């Protein structure tokens, strides 16, 4: 079997991707933010806290005649940017793209952090990193991909993000007509349950490459690229009038300046995220200040390579015995 979804950006500046999930019978249909650095598909329901619904389509598994409680479980998680969510479980038929997988873990939300509520346009999260992270209590639960990949025609799934643009995530095949070149495939390892990585260097705009090994993970579900601190300040060194401010968060640079690219390593090959996709404008509205793309790891633990990165390729997430990622020019 094979599925195909579009993916859509859920506002002017790519902050997050949402792409449609029928669950239970009948359908119905929620907006999930798919993300490779999670292993919970958790959904805002009819047992969310009233007050912690504003806008977002909810699961009802009560009108789901395939819906069934899983009896003691629960979950609780916290996410890299503070937010955080829980509640209980049922198991449920869920279609994407045409891929149904029956018997999937539903994590209900019970209680929902203030960041998730005042984002009527994200409906809950399907979780695409290994299933080791999943946090049902007492007994763990498979993603989506690991309950489908036996019976896909390959077990694999692609990301494939628009800049500012509708893309594709596809399960089960790899379109050899969505990317330009070859798919360069790199080493995955498992240990801390994401798909972690080594990229072989970087280069700022048009200068030379720097050959240096960065280990990081591919997260879709994370809106910036988050990279060494030398790493970062050698790119915003390129921009007039960027720097670092602790107040705002991050990096910050003059709306008026024209970003370079930045190149990373896959292997011999190379990707190239152009300069417009590290803009994401004004600190606040009407600042001629605006939010930097790249920004430092430092403090993070880990380096991401977050939307930011991956929208600028086609991305293999390849869940054959030994996981490996692949990378393309598109």
């Amino acid at each position: 079997s094979t599925g195909s979804a579009t993916t859509t950006p859920i506002d002017s500046l790519d902050d997050a991707y949402i792409t449609p999930v029928q669950i239970g019978t009948p359908a119905q249909t929620l907006n999930l933010d798919f993300d490779t650095g999670s292993s919970d598909l958790w959904v805002f329901s009819s047992e969310t806290t009233a007050s912690e619904v504003d806008g977002q389509t909810i699961y009802t598994p009560s009108k789901s005649t395939t819906a069934k409680l899983l009896s003691g479980a629960t979950w609780s998680i916290s996410y890299g940017d503070g937010s955080s969510s829980s509640g209980d479980v049922y198991t449920d038929t869920v279609s994407v793209g045409g891929l149904t997988v029956t018997g999937q873990a539903v994590e209900s939300a019970k209680k929902v952090s203030s960041s998730f509520t005042e984002d009527s346009t994200i409906d809950g999260l399907l979780g695409l990193a290994f299933s080791t992270l999943n946090t049902v209590s007492p007994t763990q639960q498979k993603t989506f991909f690991d309950n489908a990949k036996a019976s896909l025609d390959s077990p694999v799934f692609t990301a494939d993000l628009g800049y500012h643009a509708p893309g594709t995530y596809n399960f089960g095949f790899i379109d050899t007509t969505a990317y330009t070149g070859s798919i360069t495939y790199t080493a995955v390892s498992t240990k801390q349950g994401f798909w972690e990585w080594t990229s072989t260097g970087y280069a700022v705009g048009s200068g030379t490459f720097k050959s240096t090994s960065i280990d990081g993970i591919a997260d879709t579900g994370t809106t910036l690229l988050y990279l060494p601190a030398t790493v970062v300040s050698a790119y915003w060194a390129q921009v007039s009038g960027a720097k670092s401010s602790s107040s705002v968060g991050g990096y910050v640079f003059p709306c008026s300046a024209t970003l370079p690219s930045f190149t990373f390593g896959v292997g011999s090959a190379r990707i190239v995220i152009p300069g417009d996709y590290i803009d994401f404008g004004p600190i606040s509205t009407g600042s001629s200040s605006c939010f930097g793309g790249i920004q430092s790891s430092a403090g993070i633990g880990i380096n991401i390579f977050g939307d930011v990165a991956l929208k600028a390729a086609f991305v293999v997430f390849n869940g054959a015995t030994t996981p490996t990622l692949g990378f393309a020019s598109k």
